[PDB]
């Protein structure tokens, strides 16, 4: 027996499946292409199972009582442990809707929405969005100056130069203030497509303000190629593209960086660690088991009216009667 949320088991960043977890969210991709959300959930949750089984599945017996492994999943599985392949999975990676959506999609600013809109109009390559500059918007089209960039996968190295040039603005903006590092390398990744950093103060309305004096001293080093910040409506953030500095050349990297008063911050942390899948399934989980509303900025009971107070991702597992996992065992 496997628990059948995601947030109840421990799912390691490595594990035994990768293949078949590959071509399951490969289906899911697709489906979340044609706004098949059902579907998406489905194979999602389909791939996240197999991520968390401690040996590789050789054989189809081993999928008999395991959660979120209905009929078309299976058949999935099925077909690569006796072919070695699956014929549709290899028919939506020939597919120029599906090729393209896919590169749509990755390019920084856009989604599902518009790349579709983009694909019923006839557009098809990156040549082609960049003909018709009008459909852009400014993130877009800085999405497509950098494009071969911001395919590259990002490294720990580069995160690591990255976290120490926002630590060094950060403290001398403001002295006492913090980074925390959060997203799929909070998780143990040693791969991405961007680099998402946390920032508050342990007095509450310190950090305010703190963002664009960053952004400033930032930009003054001639560490960005783009920056768009956006006030709380929620909360207030900068979405760039950094240049990083390598030996003789340099490469566009993606950084999300947040601000969160420290009283929202635990929330905030386990909101930007992940995974995204993870995150939809403790969410799900506090609505659904506890009758709670999870989010980014707190946890709150609809009925009662009221907030909980968390200082730690710790208190908000122990608030929803979730055994703790760290980061690492997120990468549902
Ligand atoms: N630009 C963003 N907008 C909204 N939410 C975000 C953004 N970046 C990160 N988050 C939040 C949502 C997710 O639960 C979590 C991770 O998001 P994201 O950076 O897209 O993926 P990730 O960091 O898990 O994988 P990757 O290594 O590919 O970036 O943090
Ligand atoms: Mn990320
Ligand atoms: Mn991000």
């Amino acid at each position: 027996w496997m628990p059948a949320y995601a947030c109840q088991r421990p799912t390691p960043l490595t594990h035994h499946n990768t293949g078949l977890s590959e071509a399951l969210e490969i289906l899911a991709e697709a489906a979340g292409f044609e706004g098949s959300e059902g579907r998406l959930l489905t194979f999602c949750r389909a791939a996240s199972v197999l991520k968390a089984l401690p040996s590789p599945v050789t054989t189809l017996s081993q999928l008999q009582g395991l959660p979120h492994f209905g009929e078309h999943s299976s058949r999935v599985v099925q077909e690569l442990l006796e072919h070695g392949v699956c014929e549709e999975v290899e028919r939506v990676r020939r597919s120029e809707r599906y090729q393209t959506m896919k590169l749509f999609t990755q390019i920084f600013g856009v989604g599902v929405k518009t790349a579709d809109r983009w694909y019923r109009e006839g557009l098809r390559t990156l040549d082609d969005l960049r003909e018709q500059p009008q459909k852009l918007t400014q993130q877009q089209k800085a999405g497509l100056q950098h494009h071969q960039d911001l395919s590259t996968p990002v490294l720990r190295s580069d995160v690591d130069a990255l976290q120490q040039v926002v630590e060094e603005a950060v403290g001398q903006a403001l002295p006492g203030a913090t980074v925390t590092l959060t997203g799929g390398f909070r998780r143990g990744k040693l791969q991405g497509h961007d680099v998402d950093f946390l920032i508050t103060h342990p007095k509450e309305g310190q950090e305010a303000g703190l963002l664009p004096r960053v952004m400033c001293r930032l930009q003054d080093q001639g560490l960005i190629l783009y920056h768009q910040h956006q006030h709380s409506c929620a909360f207030e953030r900068s979405f760039c593209i950094f240049r990083l500095p390598q030996p003789g050349s340099w490469k566009a990297v993606r950084v999300d960086l947040v601000v969160a008063p420290v009283s929202q911050f635990p929330f905030a942390l386990l909101g930007w660690t992940g995974s995204k899948l993870f995150q939809r399934e403790l969410r799900r989980f506090s609505r659904k088991e506890k009758g709670l509303w999870l989010n980014s900025h707190g946890l709150f009971d609809p009925e009662q009216k009221t907030f909980f107070q968390a200082a730690s991702e710790e208190d908000i597992f122990r608030h929803l009667g979730l055994e703790y996992l760290p980061p690492e065992q997120r990468n549902a």
